[PDB]
């Protein structure tokens, strides 16, 4: 059981040596396309690449290349993509890339500044009346409507095809309280929020994968990602002990690199991944309690 392994690695203070276990035992891919000269302003960090089995290409003939990643995880059944905050110059390819993938949700886990520095472009619209045309990708951006709580924002946007008139609904998740290389308040603000998500159908087979981003979309968006995965695995065999949170992350680090950025967010993940099995085995009342303690009233 994980709670045991949790209470052993805390009193034995031993998050920075199973973190640098992980770190050494994690998938290395080739990054060509990445790395190619003719790419360097699509990456916001020089460290941070998609592997190219894994990457996502956008249907575009000039250039495909965009930092993001497919993760796979056969046995849960759930795909995401995992990707950067959009740069000035490659938020035509974002919403190229949320249109091809037939995703329904975008999950962002930073704020537009941190510590004094841009962390991501203004990449969605802030007015209803003053809607987002990307010329480069023959998109237009509307904001429809806006559900503010006190730590993240539900934003539904209208993302119409130029090309072809067609139209789709995108649900935009903004968790507003979450630090680069830091962990949420407590596992139930990040809970309500990741239950919010799962709610919304955003996550579901009938639609393609959920975009998740951070700054570079590995280190708060991988925990994003670890806990819904843990938690639908032992959801499909109601077993808590089943389930090895350092096997299914190194599974995840065969699609991108990287995921998971600090000790710190991993005992942050085996937080969350505990305190939402209460739920998965059957006190639906639990749910009830994470929305009174994230205080998003
Ligand atoms: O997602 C996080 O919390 C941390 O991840 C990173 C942020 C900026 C740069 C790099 Cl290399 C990682």
């Amino acid at each position: 059981e994980m709670e045991k392994e949790f209470e052993q690695i805390d009193k034995s203070g031993s998050w920075a040596a199973i973190y640098q276990d992980i770190r050494h035992e994690a998938s290395d891919f080739p990054s060509r396309v990445a790395k190619l000269p003719k790419n360097k302003n699509r990456n916001r960090y020089r460290d941070v690449s998609p592997f190219d089995h894994s990457r996502i290409k956008l249907h575009q003939e000039d250039n495909d290349y965009i930092n993001a990643s497919l993760i796979k995880m056969e046995e849960a059944q759930r795909s995401y993509i995992l990707t950067q905050g959009p740069l000035p110059n490659t938020v035509g390819h974002f919403w190229e890339m949320v249109w091809e993938q037939k995703s329904r949700g975008v999950v962002m886990l930073n704020r537009v500044m941190e510590k004094g520095s841009l962390k991501c472009a203004q990449y969605w619209p802030q007015k209803e009346e003053k809607e987002m045309i990307f010329e480069d990708t023959n998109l237009k951006l509307t904001l429809i409507s806006e559900d503010i709580k006190s730590y993240y924002t539900v934003r539904q946007l209208e993302l119409e095809n130029l090309t072809t008139q067609e139209t789709r609904e995108i649900l935009h998740f903004h968790y507003t309280t979450w630090p680069d290389f830091g962990v949420p308040e407590s596992p139930a603000s990040f809970l309500n929020f990741l239950f919010k998500v799962r709610e919304s159908g955003s996550l579901s087979p009938e639609h393609g994968p959920v975009v998740v981003h951070c700054s570079a979309g590995i280190g708060r968006s991988g925990t994003f990602c670890l806990a819904d995965t843990c938690l639908l695995l032992m959801d499909k065999r109601k077993d808590p002990s089943s389930v090895d949170i350092k096997k299914v992350l190194l599974e995840m680090r065969k699609f991108r690199m990287g995921l998971i950025q600090t000790a710190d967010q991993l005992r942050f993940s085996y937080l969350a991944v505990i305190e939402g099995a209460k739920f998965i085995m059957g006190d639906s009342s639990v749910q009830d309690q994470w929305k009174e303690l994230s205080h998003e009233d």
